[PDB]
């Protein structure tokens, strides 16, 4: 038996039981009415979704081989079943392997992550000075400062920051970004055969992905053609070594077409996800000027108005660690985590999970909880605060998932979240256009991500 849910019907299953422009609320009201693991058809496509801390938790921790495949995405077959992100093959795990081993190299050490983003803070600051205190756009300015950190770990490179092809590729990921959290890609994502050549902004996703990753195909070349085995200067390098190094085995792990995924994997996901959330965490801070004001008193307390922000002052800023926790929980950026895939006939909690079933691990879930979190729905740095007003640990705080397909970034992103804001807000001001009272948080576009508000602000210098 599979666990419960609504009745399908022939072509389209359960698409009457889902709003298409906010399935995550969907999920939410299907829970109430079956239970923290339920069956959904979105066409011919079964899946299970798990909602709900227990049952998440459950499900990647207690059982995690059995649901650390990759559900399909049409939008990126471009990459299906090669690098790490859409990679449900054979390949896979030892990729991931030796990805994660390769960012642990390059984020350890004298010049380690701490270091590149403190670099990176400078270039960032400098752009923001150069706003002259006028309204602008964060967008395509806040996003250079992720983008360049990644840059420098996949090929050593610097743009500068209206360099017309790193504008263009921050354009890209934008838009994919966004699109992918629209009702006509959720369609496309779970009827491709039917939609796919038909017009549609589909058209532009699969562009998109196809121009990012003939970028990163052509840095590969350019790696391979001069390449030093002995010195390897960047994460691509490393990738081309370890493909040398297997060039007589029977079985290969390494194509010239699975290190350009790979790369596009690490440089989409490096930019995207954290761009958003700082620019998110600005609009936020926008709203509620009394805490953009403790902030400013903390910073300047504990780090004072001249020094660069480091990670170890994490340790003494209680209320900042709190607000860069809470801006994570409050915005769920990836609301629906990304699908998983059953890797065998499985049976959780009595029900019956066949192999290839789409397993939907919710975030939202947990990041939503109403016992861990009272009043989950309200911006509130509290919900990180104890009573000596220090920081509050959670466990419920997931917004990066768990298990064997936790977020293969999420120490850097967390870093860069927690040190750009700092080097932000030490030597800046946030203006609103508007009145902070008549600001809407609400996310525009709710899908792959949850989309903030387009906006722009000033920014007025503290120190002159
Ligand atoms: C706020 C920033 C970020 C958020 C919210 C985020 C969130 C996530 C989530 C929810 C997943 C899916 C986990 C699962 O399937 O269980 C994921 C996967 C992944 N992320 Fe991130 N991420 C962020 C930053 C980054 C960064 C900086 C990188 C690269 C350095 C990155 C690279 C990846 C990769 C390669 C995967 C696929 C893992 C796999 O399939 O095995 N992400 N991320
Ligand atoms: O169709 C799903 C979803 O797509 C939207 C735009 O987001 O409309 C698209 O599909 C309609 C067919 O149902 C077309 O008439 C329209 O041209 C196309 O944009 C939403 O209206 C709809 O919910
Ligand atoms: C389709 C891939 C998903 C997406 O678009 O945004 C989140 C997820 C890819 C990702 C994983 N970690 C960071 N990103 C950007």
């Amino acid at each position: 038996k599979l666990p419960p849910g609504p009745f399908p019907l022939p072509i389209i299953g359960n698409l009457f039981q889902l709003e298409l422009k906010n399935i995550p609320k969907s999920f939410t009201r299907l829970a109430q009415r079956f239970g923290p693991v339920f069956t959904l058809y979105v066409g011919s496509q079964r899946m299970v979704v798990m909602h709900g801390y227990k049952a998440v938790k459950e499900a990647l921790l207690d059982y995690k081989d059995e649901f650390s495949g990759r559900g399909d995405l049409p939008a990126f077959h471009a990459h299906r079943d090669r690098g790490i992100i859409f990679n449900n093959g054979p390949t896979w795990k030892d990729i991931r392997r030796f990805s994660l081993t390769t960012l642990r190299n390059y984020g350890m050490g004298k010049q380690g992550n701490e270091s590149r983003i403190q670099r990176e803070a400078h270039f960032l600051l400098e752009a923001l000075r150069k706003t002259q205190g006028q309204p602008f756009d964060p967008t395509f300015l806040i996003g250079c400062a992720p983008c360049n950190v990644i840059a420098d770990i996949l090929f050593r490179k610097h743009f500068d920051y209206n360099d017309e092809k790193f504008l263009r590729l921050m354009y890209l990921f934008n838009e994919n970004f966004h699109l992918l959290s629209t009702p006509w890609l959720q369609l496309y994502n779970n009827f491709p055969s039917f939609l796919h050549y038909l017009p549609g902004s589909h058209r532009k996703v699969i562009k998109n992905v196809a121009e990012v990753k003939e970028y990163v195909s052509e840095r590969v070349k350019e790696h391979h053609q001069s390449l030093d085995p002995n010195c390897p200067r960047d994460l691509t390098d490393c990738l081309l070594v370890e493909m040398e190094k297997e060039k007589h085995s029977a079985e290969r792990l390494y194509t010239m077409d699975g290190i350009t995924v790979t790369v596009a994997d690490l440089f989409f996901a490096g930019t995207e996800t954290t761009s958003t959330t700082l620019r998110y965490g600005l609009l936020i801070l926008m709203k509620y000027p009394e805490i953009e004001e403790k902030l400013h008193e903390e910073i300047d307390r504990v780090i004072g108005p001249s020094r660069i922000p480091a990670i170890k002052d994490r340790q003494e800023m209680p209320y900042m660690d709190a607000v860069v926790h809470e801006i994570q929980r409050f915005i769920t950026l990836v609301p629906s985590n990304l699908p998983h895939e059953a890797t065998r006939d499985t049976i959780f909690r009595g029900y019956l999970i066949p192999k290839g079933t789409v397993v939907v691990p919710t975030l939202d879930s947990v990041l939503y909880d109403n016992q861990e979190f009272p009043d989950p729905e309200k911006f509130k740095p509290e919900h990180f605060l104890n009573e000596n007003g220090k920081f509050k640990y959670s466990d419920y705080f997931k917004p990066f998932s768990t298990g064997k397909r936790v977020c293969a970034g999420e120490g850097l992103a967390r870093m860069e979240l927690f040190l750009l804001l700092c080097a932000i807000l030490q030597h800046f001001n946030l203006k609103p256009l508007v009145d902070p009272k008549d600001i809407d948080l609400s996310p525009i576009h709710i899908g792959f991500g949850c989309i903030p508000p387009r906006y722009k602000l000033c920014v007025i210098p503290r120190s002159h």
